[PDB]
């Protein structure tokens, strides 16, 4: 409940815009101004409450706004190139796009730091780090080659690889700091970090940039837009103010400036490029893009590169799950028996130390196996899913009864023949003691006052136990290749045996003849 | 005779491109081994006393050193830009070891090359790997791609040139010039590019042939003093081509060609082929970015293909479910409770014939063949032994299918994995396409040495017996439902074996019993 209240913020509609650009919702036909963000009391000297219902050659002058009608006059606003004015003498850089039915502009300002910084030399790297992508055989690499290009062009001191888990918690895989800069290399943080919407929006953003955390938010004045009374969406504008108890959790982080590109594998949010500044600095956008293409990349190759892996370890073990496959067809036993007949080369096929084979109240045990009724009971639990194969890498977790073995059987691996006999082989892999870091307390997310972010951003040892080692996707793979090659095996050791009894009976049938006669 | 198109050794051809010099030399000292005969011309040096003598000799001491500390305990797989200036005409440096021995290639950079930019031609990357990302569809992809390619060379022609199975080539993206002939669409003999060819492609992904009037110009000692061979000009850009593809670009009219190699699995998925009515060449750095857009070419051709097999498997989902649900509870034999409703199982293939064999009955449905040709057929498919077959050309395969080509063309046939002859056959009817080849598909060459063929022009091939290509979803659909066929065959076989075991015990207690009589 008051922890749900981390994700029940309206992010999207902040009715403020950061300081370091201004903002233009206006109507699509004429460009008449719908809002403008009260910025312009400071930059261009024009007061925003005289500036409703105002074309934009008041503000913005007769030609640029003819060439912004011109852009976006049947134009679906996702390849528009690059947009420099010098607007009573300061320079914008201009963003179009529809929130609804309505066009939203966005002028980026663009400081003397930004226009020292030039396009060509920070992506004249450009084409030897995608081929240093591409030439990179672990994924190591891929990650130390990617942060470092991206602190080269962006000069940001930390920059991290943060990838989510599936409960909402993420780990940070690469790391790139400045020295005298505190690392988090391979911790883990709480989920409240980002709140389930911050994640939602940034599914579908895949570019934030946050130059300031010490910033006053510049409202939008009208705050309702005089088309349907409501707030403006700002959900795909880079000029869009945080929420403070963010730009307080990065204070107490102690950097002043963050840019993250949203890294995207088949829809999902898979994880962030993080960025960290301890001073702060503001990026053009053109050089965000280019990281957002990097993060496209690296996305890419690392979906890629998962799938040679996957690839890779299915080739390591086709040549076990072949002579297990030799095995079981030219056993003349029940599947499962001739299986255990060689109980090591099982063992050896999924990497654990412990084989469960059950077959209608028989159980076999080979190495480190729990007491058979534990085992019995488990297995009753696993039919109850219906699940082909089952992979559990901490069973104490899901299965509350799973405490008292955890010591010997923590990793769970099972795959059952799709018949009413009671059947099935399990695969147990023991507890490792892993000692867990986490940044801060993993017991206390959020400092609860308004909620607060949490000052000790210290490195914290969680020894996590019940925790087996993972199961690979080869190992996932191997067992349902089991699986299939023992339902073909089976299906044909059936049909073999009713045909014997069939030959059987056609032999009866002349017996039957013969003891006519 | 024809043979001979794939004997010739293309990657020891003893000469280079005049665009360039080449200098092999020993790694420690750099002392050169040989030098092309080229240098009479550029740099006014004999070749022939330029034997045993370091690089400080022609190239300069402080060039030499840069080079010595370049190559120096390095893999030359990161080596950044080398540009001198050697008695007033620019190099270009590209470093590789071929046998123990350092290979550098000194690419001649002309005015026109000197005046082109690679900041310019390369300011819209990121732009164009967001257009690659953002493209939802394999021709917008195809077309984006040869657009960037032609802006930055410069080209008249580009052809997106992807390879068949058997070796012979579709081109499927075309971007022209004005007044100049199309290749849209067009197939090509698999003669073009021998397998030797595409053997030495699949290692270099790169190459430019600036001029085709060019005259070789030899390497002097041919011979290593080292090995006494051939030295491997195998990933040297500055190698000779085979005459007989000069002439075949004079065939074709084009007097420059550069081409880069799309790898997918390690295997030469096509070629980005371009053409020029003129001689001009290209500098490496452009030609380095062309290789890595085509890189990410092929990454997303691999992304949005297992995106197209994925929606294929969301739209065949609820078929393929209803078919189980519907095969689960018919208490029949598992096909011919699928047998039941065939206009379903055609729709699952979209076939307009469905054969379903059980045990001596064959049942047909639609535009289905003679059932003996089927069964001639089922028998013939069972020898190969896969587990799933589909061929959209039967006749081509299977001699005795020329006989019914205009009934069933297309045969996608699954059987489940046993002794008893059981299975389900789907046919697709012929449709008549006139495949367009560029030139005499029959004759390749004029033969007369081998000649290319003088003739362009557009032909049609009426391709008969040829039906509907099978697509992904449609063998995933036949796997799945071998799959499922497979589960509720072993339940149902289990069962019956589960009571019929007990019929033959007591056949031998009936035979006991009148055997004791
Ligand atoms: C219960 C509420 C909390 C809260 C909310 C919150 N946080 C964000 C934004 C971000 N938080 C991030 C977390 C990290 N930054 C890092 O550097 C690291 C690791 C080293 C982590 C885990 C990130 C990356 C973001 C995105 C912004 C950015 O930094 O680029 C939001 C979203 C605000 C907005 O988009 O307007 C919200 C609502 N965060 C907490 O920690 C608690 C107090
Ligand atoms: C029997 C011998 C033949 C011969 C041999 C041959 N051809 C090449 C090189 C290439 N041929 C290519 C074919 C095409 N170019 C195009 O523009 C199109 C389509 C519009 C096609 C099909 C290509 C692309 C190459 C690679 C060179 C390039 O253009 O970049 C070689 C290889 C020579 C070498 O690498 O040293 C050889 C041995 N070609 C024939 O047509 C017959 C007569």
């Amino acid at each position: 409940v008051l922890l749900a209240n981390c994700a029940d913020e309206p992010i999207q509609f902040p009715g403020a815009i950061q300081p370091h650009g201004l903002l233009f919702t206006l109507k699509e036909p004429e460009l008449t101004i719908l809002q403008v963000s009260a910025n312009v009391q400071s930059v261009l000297g024009k007061v925003p409450d005289q500036l409703a219902g105002q074309t934009l050659d008041c503000v913005l002058g007769a030609g640029w706004a003819e060439v912004i009608r011109s852009t976006s006059a049947n134009d679906s606003l996702v390849d528009v190139p690059r947009l420099l004015m010098s607007v009573e003498g300061v320079e914008f850089e201009a963003l179009l796009h529809r929130s609804q039915e309505a066009l939203v502009l966005e002028l980026e300002i663009q400081d003397k730091a930004a226009q020292a910084i030039s396009y060509s030399e920070r992506t004249g790297n450009m084409g030897r780090m995608l081929r240093q992508l591409h030439a990179a055989a672990d994924l190591q690499t891929l990650y130390e080659v990617s942060v470092r290009e991206i602190q080269r062009m962006t000069g940001y001191d930390r920059v991290l690889i943060y990838r989510f888990e599936e409960e909402g918690h993420g780990q940070v895989i690469a790391e790139a700091s400045a020295p005298a800069m505190e690392l988090f290399n391979g911790l883990f943080f709480p989920a409240s970090d980002i709140p389930e919407q911050a994640r939602e929006l940034y599914r579908r953003n895949w570019l934030r940039i946050i130059p300031d955390a010490n910033y006053t938010p510049v409202p939008l004045v009208p705050q309702l837009r005089p088309d349907t009374q409501q707030q403006l969406d700002l959900s795909f504008s880079t000029l869009r103010s945080v929420s403070p108890i963010h730009c307080q959790y990065m204070k107490n982080m102690g950097v002043l400036s963050s840019m993250s590109v949203s890294l995207i594998q088949g829809g999902k949010l898979w994880g962030l490029i993080s960025c960290g500044h301890r001073t702060p600095l503001y990026v053009s956008h053109e050089l965000r893009s280019a990281c957002q293409a990097i993060g496209q990349v690296l996305s890419l190759q690392i979906s890629a590169m998962e799938a040679l892996e996957v690839s890779r370890q299915r080739e390591t073990k086709i040549q076990t799950l072949q002579q297990l496959h030799q095995m079981m067809a030219t056993s003349d036993t029940d599947v499962f028996d001739g299986l255990a007949q060689q109980p090591q080369l099982l063992m050896d096929l999924v990497g654990a130390t412990g084989v469960a084979i059950i077959e209608d109240r028989q159980t076999h045990c080979y190495g480190n196996c729990p007491e058979p009724s534990d085992i019995r009971a488990l297995h009753t639990w696993m039919m109850a899913g219906g699940e082909p194969v089952y992979a559990s890498h901490h069973l104490s977790s899901v299965y509350p009864p799973g405490e008292a073995y955890q010591t010997l059987a923590s990793g769970v691996l099972a795959m059952s023949l799709p018949k009413p006999v009671d059947n099935g082989v399990i695969w147990f892999r023991p507890e490792v003691k892993q000692s867990v870091q986490w940044s801060g307390d993993p017991n206390k997310p959020l400092n609860l006052d308004r909620l607060q972010p949490r000052t000790s951003f210290e490195i914290w040892k969680v020894e996590m136990t019940g925790i087996a080692t993972k199961w690979s996707h080869g190992d996932v793979f191997a067992a349902n290749d089991l699986r299939r090659s023992a339902l073909e095996n089976d299906l044909a050791r059936q049909v073999s045996k009713e045909q014997q009894a069939v030959r059987a009976r056609d032999e009866l049938v002349a017996v039957v003849s013969h003891d006519l006669r």
